[PDB]
C-alpha cells in the first residue's frame, strides 16, 4: 500500500555504489584487501572500507542517511591517502569514486531528504511529528519494557475484571496512550503525563497503594518522568515551536 523508505533508500544507495564501481580503474577498493596482495594493509589501516563491505552495511539497514554512508565512502579515501599518499594515484581513483557520489546526491537531494525525514522523524521539520515520534518512543522502548507491566498494555477486559468501570470511570493504558500519540493529541508534555498519570490515579483508585498493579505503574510512570528528563532540551524547543505554529 504505501512505500517503504529504508527499501528505497537502500536502492538508491546501491545503485550509487553500482556507478563507482563501474568507474575505470577502481577495482582496488571493489572488495577488502587482501594483504598478500597489499603488503602490511591491515597494519597501517586501523578502519578498513570497500565498496561491497559498503553495499553490506546498506543492505543491514546500517545506513538511515545519506550522511552515514558517505562517511563510510570517504573513508575508502581516507584509507588510500593514509595508506599510498594523499597524491597517489589510487586515492584520485578512489575520490573519482567520491565526486560521482555527491553528483548522485545532489540529484536526489529532495527525494533524499523526505526519506531520511520518513526513516527518522527527529529529523522532520515538522515539529508535531518530532514530537510524537518521541513520546511514541517512550512508551514502546521504556513504559512498556517496564517488568511486570504487561496488565497496563491494554484496557482493562471486563471478562477477566467483571467491576472495573463500575468503578474506574476515566480508564488508561499504553495501547491507548500509543493511539493518542499517532493522532498527535499531545502538544505538551503536560497533557502527555496528564494521561500517564492517570494510569498510576486508575490503579490507586482500583486497587490501593499497596497493590502490585499499583507499584507496577509506580514504575511505569517514574521511567516516563525519567525518559522526559534526559530529553529535557529537545522536547521544551519543540513544545515552544508547535506553541508558535
Amino acid at each position: 500500500r504505501r512505500t517503504d523508505p529504508m527499501v528505497t533508500l537502500s536502492s538508491i544507495l546501491e545503485s550509487i555504489i553500482n556507478d563507482m564501481r563501474d568507474l575505470p580503474n577502481t577495482y582496488p577498493f571493489h572488495t577488502p584487501v587482501n594483504a598478500k596482495v597489499v603488503k602490511d594493509y591491515y597494519k597501517i589501516i586501523t578502519r578498513p572500507m570497500d565498496l561491497q563491505t559498503l553495499r553490506e552495511n546498506v543492505r543491514k539497514r546500517l545506513y538511515p542517511s545519506r550522511e552515514e554512508f558517505r562517511e563510510h565512502l570517504e573513508l575508502i579515501v581516507k584509507n588510500s591517502a593514509t595508506y599510498n599518499g594523499p597524491k597517489h594515484s589510487l586515492t584520485q581513483i578512489s575520490q573519482s569514486m567520491l565526486d560521482l557520489c555527491d553528483e548522485k546526491l545532489k540529484e536526489k537531494e529532495d527525494k533524499l531528504a523526505r526519506l531520511e525525514k520518513a526513516i527518522n522523524p527527529l529529523l522532520d521539520d515538522d515539529d508535531q511529528v518530532a514530537f510524537s515520534f518521541i513520546l511514541d518512543n517512550i512508551v514502546t522502548q521504556k513504559m512498556m519494557a517496564v517488568p511486570d507491566s504487561w496488565p497496563f498494555h491494554h484496557p482493562v477486559n471486563k471478562k477477566f475484571v467483571p467491576d472495573y468501570y463500575k468503578v474506574i470511570v476515566n480508564p488508561m493504558d499504553l495501547e491507548t496512550i500509543r493511539k493518542n500519540i499517532s493522532k498527535h493529541k499531545y502538544q505538551s508534555r503536560e497533557s502527555f503525563l496528564d494521561d500517564v498519570n492517570l494510569i498510576l490515579a486508575n490503579s490507586v483508585k482500583y486497587n490501593g497503594p499497596e497493590s502490585q498493579y499499583t507499584k507496577t505503574a509506580q514504575e511505569i510512570v517514574n521511567v516516563c518522568y525519567q525518559t522526559l528528563t534526559e530529553y529535557d532540551e529537545h522536547l521544551t524547543q519543540l513544545e515552544k515551536d508547535i506553541c508558535t505554529a
